[PDB]
């Protein structure tokens, strides 16, 4: 069972944590939904919505659709849809996180 403490460090590396910045306003507070290339994007533990802190001033809410482990499969068009009783809005953005994989001939 019992033995001495051992430890090991490696070369520091930058992760590929990305953020698609967004702002959302409306009262009552709207609901959000994302689309990836036109279809519902279901949030996982590696792709999820995250809000920044509320200013104390405005009604807006700022945040990120965070992507912690993106690869070329995640390259595409992203849309955020918001809706409240008084109206519905949408905004598109194209994003690329990694080049497309090399293919031989």
């Amino acid at each position: 069972v019992s033995f001495p403490a051992s430890v090991q460090l490696h070369t520091a590396v930058e992760m590929h944590h990305w953020c698609i910045p967004f702002s959302v306003d409306g009262q009552p507070a709207p609901s959000l939904r994302w689309l990836f290339n036109g279809s519902v994007l279901n949030e996982t533990s590696f792709i999820f919505t995250e809000f920044l802190e509320p200013a104390a001033n405005e009604t807006v809410r700022h945040g990120c659709l965070r992507l912690n482990q993106p690869t070329h499969v995640n390259n595409g068009n992203y849309t955020l849809l918001a809706a409240n009783p008084f109206g519905q809005a949408s905004a598109s953005i194209m994003a690329a996180f990694m080049d497309n994989p090399f293919e031989f001939n």
